[PDB]
C-alpha cells in the first residue's frame, strides 16, 4: 500500500513470531532495516523464491517495486523509491540523531556474480554485495565481516557472526546491524535522575535509572484497555518515541496479544490523543537485541532463499546460491539528551500542581516512528531497561 | 590557491604552535574540521576581526571564499559510505538574549551542519554546559565526551564553539588479528613500553630519504579516496630535527611519484586510540586571531549585539587505526612473500602521520605518535 502500512504490518507478524521464542525478555529490532535487507534479495530473485518475499514482506504494490521498474534497476532513480526514500533521510548526516547501518551479502567469491546486479545493487544499496572466500578461509572470512560491521557501528555491534556460523560451505551470508541516537525536544534533566524500582514482576523488582521531568506530551488513556500511551517527540520533528504502558504490571501479555497496525493506529489517533502536562517517569535504557533471521523468515513462509530450492537467478548463474545465515543487530540507548529543558522556576510550580503521571516502572512496548509517513523505524518489548 | 595548499599550509603553522605546549605529549588534530568551524565565524565578521582570520587561514585564496572548496570535501566525507565513517559535531553556541541575523542563520543552515543554536548562559550555565555535553556525546554515540568542565561557562558567556570529530576507515589492505602481538615501542631509547603492534606484508608506496634521515609509508584506506603518511624517522629520536623542518613544501617533495615506490615490505604498526583535546582559544592566539575572542571582536554579520565575543573555543578529535581491512592475502602469496621479502617499515619508535584526502591533496588529520 504504502511504507507506514506496510513497515507496520511487517513489524507486528515479526513481532507475533518473536513473542513465541522470547517470553520474559526484551526484544528490540529494527523493521526498516530488515525490509532494505531483504529488497536487496528481492531485486535478484526469481519464481517461487521472490513471490514469498512479496507475500510476506509486503512488497506488492509500494512505490517502486514493480518488475517493470524493477527492470530499470541500474538507470532509473525511481526503483524502490518508497523504502530509499527513508533510508536516505534517516542515514544522512544531522544535528539531532544518528543512524549508523551495516547491511550488506557477503557471497563465496567462487560464485560469478551478474554485472548487471552488482551495479544495480550498488545504485541503490550501500553495503550492496561483497564477494568473499569462505571455500577456504572461512574463520578469516568470519573476520572480516565482524569487523566490517564493528567498524561501520562505531565499534558497538561486535562479533555479529558467531564461530562456526561460517565454514567452508557457506554460500552467502546476509548481515544485517543498526544503532540508533537521537536528542530529545525537551531533555531531562540529568540531575533529576534516580535509582527507582523497576518491577519486573508483582514479585521482583530490579534497581533502575529513572529519568523524569514535567511538561506538556500527547497522551491517551485506553480505560477500555486499561492502558496509556506517552507520545515523546525527538529533536527536529520527525520522529517520535510511543510507549505503551499497560496499567498492572503484567498487563503486558493481554496488549500484546491484541496489538496490530489497525489498533495501533487507532490509540494514537489525532481523535484520542491530547496534549497534558504529565510527570513523566522513565528509564534510562541501553536496547541491544541480535536476531537469527533464519528461523523467523522461515516461520514467517520465507523459505526457498535459504534452501536448495532458492532461484536466485538474478544474482549468479550458479546453481547454489541460496542465504546460508542471515543476522539483524539493532543498538539503542535512550537516555536524557535533548535540545531545550523548562526553567526550574516553572518546574517547581508545575511540581506542585500537576498531579497526572506516567510511570513507566514495569515492563512496557515502545515504538520509533517516522512521523510524516508513520513507517516503524523500532519496535520492542522493554522488560529490563 | 587550492584546499590542499590552504590545508597543509593551515595545518602546519598549528602544529608550529601546538609543539611547544605539548612536548613529549601525543598531538591530534583535524584541520579541515578546525578550518570549517572558523569559516562559519568568518561569514559574519566584519573588519579587523574578519582579517585577522583571513591572514591566518588563507582563505580569501580559496575558490568560493559558497565555500565550495571547503564544502565540497566535508560533505563528501559526511555521506554514508561502506568503506569509513566520519561524525562531525560542530556548533557555536550562543547566548539566546542576542537576536541573530536573519541573512546568517538562513544561510550557515544552507552551508553548515550544527550551525548555531541558541541557548541559556545568563542565568543557568551549568544547565547550558550539561546540554552541550549531551550533545557531542550523543552526536559521536559516546566517543567523546565532557567537551566542557565545570567554571567554563558562566553567566558572562557568550558564545561557544565546539569542534568535535570521529573518524573510522578501513584499510585497503587488513592486517591479520593473529600477527598482532605485544612488540616494545621505544618511547624513549631508555623507557619501553608494551603494545599491540600489528603486522603485515604487502605491496606500499614507499619512500627512503636517506639525506633526511627517514622512510615514509603509505597505506591507503579502501576505495582508496584516503591514505596515512607515516613519516618515521630513523633514529630513536630523530623526530625533534623532523618536525623543526617539514612543512607543506617538505612534504609535497618527500611524496612525489618520482620519489616514491612500490616495493613488497613487511609493516609494523601499532594499534593506536588517538584522542585529544585543545583549547583552540590559546592556539589561534598566538598565530594571530585575537580580536574575535576580545571586547573588540566584530561579528555584526551575526548579531546586531555588541558584546558577542567567542568565549571558548574547543577541538577535539578522535580516531582509532587498528587492523580492520576489506582485503586480507591468501596463504599462498602468503608464503611467498615470506621467504622473498626482506625489508622492513618497523613503526616502533615516535613518528608523524598524516590522513590525506586524495582527490584534493587536503590534509583530514594530523599527529604525532610518541605513545600509542
Ligand atoms: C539460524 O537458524 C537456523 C534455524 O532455522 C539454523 O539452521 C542456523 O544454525 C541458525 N544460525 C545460527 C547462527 O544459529
Ligand atoms: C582557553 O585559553 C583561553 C586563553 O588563554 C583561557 O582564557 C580560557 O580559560 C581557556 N579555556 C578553558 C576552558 O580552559
Amino acid at each position: 500500500g504504502s511504507i507506514g502500512a506496510a513497515s507496520m504490518e511487517f513489524c507486528f507478524d515479526v513481532f507475533k513470531e518473536l513473542k513465541v521464542h522470547h517470553a520474559n525478555e526484551n526484544i528490540f529490532y529494527c523493521p526498516i532495516a530488515i525490509m532494505s535487507a531483504l529488497a536487496m534479495v528481492y531485486l535478484g530473485a526469481k519464481d517461487s523464491t521472490r513471490t514469498q518475499i512479496n507475500k510476506v514482506v509486503r512488497f506488492d504494490k509500494l512505490p517502486g517495486f514493480g518488475d517493470s521498474i524493477e527492470a530499470q534497476c541500474g538507470t532509473s532513480v525511481n526503483v524502490h523509491s518508497s523504502l530509499r526514500d527513508i533510508l536516505n533521510q534517516i542515514t544522512k548526516p544531522n544535528d539531532v540523531y544518528s543512524f549508523s547501518l551495516a547491511s550488506r551479502l557477503y557471497a563465496e567469491e567462487r560464485y560469478p556474480i551478474l554485472p548487471e546486479y552488482l551495479q544495480c545493487v550498488k545504485e541503490l544499496y550501500r553495503g550492496g554485495l561483497e564477494p568473499i572466500n569462505f571455500q577456504t578461509a572461512a574463520d578469516q572470512a568470519r573476520e572480516l565481516i565482524n569487523s566490517w560491521v564493528e567498524s561501520q557501528t562505531n565499534g558497538i555491534i561486535r562479533n555479529v557472526l558467531q564461530p562456526s556460523s561460517v565454514d567452508s560451505q557457506t554460500a552467502m551470508v546476509l548481515v544485517n546491524a543498526i544503532v540508533f541516537k537521537g536528542l530529545w525536544e525537551k531533555a531531562f534533566k540529568d540531575e533529576d535522575t534516580q535509582a527507582m524500582p523497576f518491577r519486573v514482576t508483582e514479585q521482583e523488582s530490579k534497581p533502575v535509572q529513572m529519568m523524569y521531568q514535567i511538561g506538556l506530551f500527547r497522551v491517551a488513556s485506553m480505560a477500555s484497555e486499561k492502558m496509556k500511551i506517552l507520545e515523546l517527540p525527538f529533536a527536529s520533528g520527525t520522529m517520535s518515541m510511543l510507549v505503551l504502558l499497560p496499567d498492572e504490571v503484567s498487563g503486558l501479555e493481554q496488549l500484546e496479544s491484541i496489538i496490530n497496525f489497525e489498533k495501533l493506529t487507532e490509540w494514537t489517533s489525532s481523535n484520542v490523543m491530547e496534549e497534558r502536562k504529565i510527570k513523566v517517569y522513565l528509564p534510562r535504557m541501553k536496547m541491544e537485541e541480535k536476531y537469527n533471521l533464519t528461523s523467523v523468515l522461515m516461520a514467517m513462509g520465507i523459505t526457498d532463499v535459504f534452501s536448495s530450492s532458492a532461484n536466485l537467478s538474478g544474482i549468479s548463474s550458479a546453481e547454489s546460491l541460496k542465504i546460508s545465515q542471515a543476522v539483524h543487530a539493532a543498538h539503542a540507548e535512550i537516555n536524557e539528551a535533548g535540545r531545550e529543558v523548562v526553567g526550574s522556576a516553572e518546574a517547581g510550580v508545575d511540581a506542585a500542581s500537576v498531579s497526572e503521571e506516567f510511570r513507566a516502572d514495569h515492563p512496557f512496548l515502545f515504538c520509533i516512528k517516522h512521523i510524516a509517513t508513520n513507517a516503524v523505524l523500532f519496535f520492542g518489548r522493554c522488560v529490563s531497561p
